[PDB]
């Protein structure tokens, strides 16, 4: 599972059973994300992130 980055037309498949197409939003300004990629569960969000996510190839 890889999915799309900030742009609508992006990538296809990255490692393991990480189903969620992440939407890595900035903790300080959410709306337009930092990155858009691949993950199992929306991760442990640090001072610079608040991750959004959806279960299949290119769903973000």
């Amino acid at each position: 599972l890889k999915c799309n980055k900030l742009i609508p037309i992006a990538s296809k498949t990255c490692p393991a059973g990480k189903n969620l197409c992440y939407k890595m939003f900035m903790m300080s300004d959410l709306t337009i994300p930092v990155k858009r990629g691949c993950i199992d569960v929306c991760p442990k969000n640090s001072l610079l992130v608040k991750y959004v996510c959806c279960n299949t190839d290119r769903c973000n």
